[PDB]
């Protein structure tokens, strides 16, 4: 038995999962009673068993909006019914091998320390950015993070690129702004020297100099892009779409800016319109109640090249040969999602990952651009247009084009039969098997 816990509520733990079984292990996942009642589980060749946060009959996240709170219900609670499970699981024959972990949850770590159960820490974060979590938590590097800093690693052929204010991570560059989250990133890389394995969702192709140092310094593996083996092209495992096959190819932009407060739906408003002027098919994620808050002009002026829907199935638009840019908040799955499919990105970062993935994006791998936001940080209907013509249309476009391309067949390769990431977890499955 290999147990899987992630954070609750994934994609690319399971995607590991599946690859470990793939290899003969019998994989486990560990969530919530609450998830388990609710949600359907993920079938074969996954079972599933389940602990508590607390609150097995409704959402503890909800019940408990501060980021400290939940945590420490969660922890109280899930440290308390895993170690129940592992003995229980012990006792039935099943004992687990591994417990593969998300390491924003320490206590997983001293749970399965405690009963004798090997420790796999799952980060699914970039290397660039868990690298300079790691750096702090190591102390060799002060809060707050600096630019002046990151050049120091880059100097030091650590970081592939050069940082700016507005690209270092803003839970360590601006701790006040966000203690808890910031005191979380660190504290992943507290007590993980320990653990017998450490896991990285990248490629060490996308990431050659973050992801040998986390290998060097942490033993970090990279195991990804985790990501359904379709995708990737390897073989050993709706409304919109019929939508995407009356477009041109490589004509739409995709769009997820992700969830807005009522403080701001202006910045909706922004987009929607910045969107229209670029003369683009589109095809705009707003989920159900933003919608209904936009301006009647602007859903009239949006039925003539757009179509607005509560979600998609993201993975699927991104392959569709209509797709020809995302705009995307550069989450770390999504933006591997594009880099998969060889889609160019339009990058508006908000918080946690995203400014340095986007600078990543930027910077480093060329596929797309970042917007630029005014002084007082707003995006301008403007700056998305000139975004979207810059990437489907300007003088650089086939650079945009080219290096995604470049990007998606390392990733494919990656992890197809006998490349980087698939070596990794291959070897990972021969220890525990
Ligand atoms: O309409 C949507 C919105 C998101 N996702 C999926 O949800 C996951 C994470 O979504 P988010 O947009 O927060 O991006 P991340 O921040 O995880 O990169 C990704 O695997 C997306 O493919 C999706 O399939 N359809
Ligand atoms: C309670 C809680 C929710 C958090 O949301 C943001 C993001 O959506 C994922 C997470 C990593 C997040 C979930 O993992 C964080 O770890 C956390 O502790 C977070 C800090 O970056």
């Amino acid at each position: 038995q290999v147990l899987l816990l992630p954070f609750p509520a994934t994609n690319p733990m399971l995607q590991f999962g599946r690859r470990l079984a793939y290899h003969g292990l019998r994989p486990t996942l560990v969530t919530t009673r609450y998830v388990l009642s609710t949600t359907p589980p993920p079938g074969d060749p996954f079972r599933v068993a389940a602990i508590s946060d607390g609150f097995d009959d409704a959402s503890g996240m909800a019940a408990l909006p501060d980021p400290g709170e939940y945590l420490r219900t969660l922890e109280a609670h899930g440290a308390r019914t895993l170690a129940e499970l592992l003995l229980s699981e012990a006792r039935a024959g099943r004992p687990a091998r591994v417990l593969v972990y998300d390491p924003h949850l320490p206590w997983a770590r001293r749970v399965a320390r405690a009963a004798g159960v090997a420790t796999a820490a799952f980060l699914s974060q970039p290397c660039a950015v868990d690298l300079i979590y790691g750096e702090v938590c190591a102390r060799r590097l002060a809060l707050p993070v600096t630019p002046t800093d990151a050049r120091g690693l880059y100097a030091r052929g650590v970081l592939g690129v050069e940082l700016g204010p507005d690209d270092v991570p803003p839970f360590v560059a601006a701790p006040e702004l966000t203690p808890a989250f910031c005191e979380q990133s660190i504290e992943q890389f507290a007590g993980l020297e320990d653990d017998d394995d450490v896991l990285v969702n990248s490629f060490s192709d996308l990431e050659p100099k973050e992801a040998a140092y986390m290998e060097s310094t942490w033993r970090a593996k990279t195991i990804g892009p985790s990501l359904p083996s379709f995708y990737l092209d390897d073989g050993r495992l709706v409304p919109c779409m019929e939508w995407l096959d009356k477009q041109p190819p490589r004509s739409v932009v995709l769009v997820s800016y992700g969830t807005v407060s009522t403080f701001d739906v202006a910045k909706l408003e922004e987009l929607g319109n910045g969107l229209c002027n670029s003369g683009k098919p589109f095809l705009w994620v707003v989920r159900s109640n933003e919608e209904h808050k936009l301006s009647v002009q602007l859903r009239k002026k949006c039925e003539k090249r757009g179509l607005i829907v509560p979600f998609c199935p993201q993975l699927e638009v991104l392959a569709h040969k209509a797709t020809g840019c995302f705009l995307s908040h550069c989450g770390w799955n999504s933006t591997l999602e594009a880099i998969v499919n060889g889609v160019p990105l339009v990058a508006m970062p908000h918080w946690a990952d995203q400014p340095t993935i986007s600078k990543y994006v930027e910077s480093l791998w060329g596929m797309g651009v970042r917007v630029q936001l005014d002084k007082s940080g707003i995006l301008q209907r403007e700056e998305v247009e000139r975004c979207i013509r810059e990437v489907m249309d300007g003088d650089r476009k086939e650079d945009y084009r080219r290096n995604a391309t470049r990007l998606m067949k390392k990733a494919k390769e990656s992890m197809q039969e006998g490349g980087s990431s698939d070596k990794n977890i291959a070897e990972f499955a021969a220890k525990y098997s």
